[PDB]
C-alpha cells in the first residue's frame, strides 16, 4: 500500500469520475450537465419513470459509479442548508419511509451534511458536529482497502481537513446525495481539466 496522499496533486492521481445515476434519483431532484448537477426543485417534480432504483420518501440519488477495492478521489461543490453527501451500498431501501432509508440513519452508509450553522458527520444515527468550513467545494477520499472515507474543504490548492471516517468496507459503495431543501444543489467537478 502506498504512502497517504497529503497535497492536492497526490488526491488528483485518484481523480475518479462520478455521474448521478438518473434511474435512483427522487423525482424532486433535476438532473443537468449530462449528470453532474442536480438541483432539489420543489414543488416542481420531474417525470422519471417508476423505477424499483428510485427513492420514494428521502430526496437521494446515488452515483451509477460503484467503488470497490481501490482509492478514488472526487470534488463536488455544495449549495444550501440541509445537503448530505457521502457513501452508501446497494441495498439502501429506495421504498423506505424510516431513517434506515437515508444516508444518515443506517450502519452501511457514512455521510457529511451542511446543516447552515456547521458541517455534522453521520453514520447510523450518530451526530458528530464538526468545526471546519463551511466550503463550497469538498474533496471526498475513498481509501476502500484502508477503510478510509474523508472530506476535505478545497480552495485553490488548500485542502482542510472536514472529517476522516473509519468505515469497515465489504460491499461494492456508491456515492449518495441527499438534497434534504429546496434550491439546495450539488455539482460533479470535471476533474478531466
Ligand atoms: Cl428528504
Amino acid at each position: 500500500s502506498k504512502p497517504e496522499p497529503s497535497t492536492r496533486e497526490q488526491f488528483l492521481q485518484y481523480a475518479y469520475d462520478i455521474t448521478f445515476d438518473p434511474d435512483t434519483a427522487h423525482k424532486y431532484l433535476r438532473l443537468q450537465e449530462e449528470n453532474r448537477k442536480v438541483t432539489n426543485t420543489t414543488p416542481w417534480e420531474h417525470p422519471y419513470p417508476d423505477l424499483p432504483s428510485r427513492f420514494l420518501h428521502w430526496r437521494q440519488v446515488l452515483s451509477q459509479q460503484s467503488l470497490y477495492l481501490h482509492r478514488y478521489y472526487f470534488e463536488v461543490e455544495i449549495f444550501g442548508a440541509g445537503t448530505y453527501v457521502g457513501l452508501t451500498c446497494k441495498g439502501i431501501d429506495r421504498k423506505g419511509e424510516e431513517r434506515n432509508s437515508c444516508i444518515s440513519g443506517n450502519n452501511f452508509s457514512w455521510s457529511l451534511q451542511w446543516n447552515g450553522k456547521e458541517f455534522t458527520a453521520w453514520y447510523s444515527d450518530m451526530e458528530t458536529p464538526l468545526k471546519a468550513g463551511p466550503f463550497r467545494r469538498l474533496g471526498v477520499y475513498i481509501d476502500f482497502p484502508g477503510g478510509i472515507l474523508s472530506f476535505y474543504g478545497v480552495e485553490y490548492d488548500t485542502m482542510t481537513l472536514v472529517h476522516k471516517f473509519a468505515c469497515k468496507f465489504s460491499e461494492p459503495v456508491y456515492a449518495a446525495f441527499w438534497l434534504s431543501k429546496k434550491e439546495n444543489a450539488i455539482r460533479i467537478v470535471d476533474l478531466g481539466e
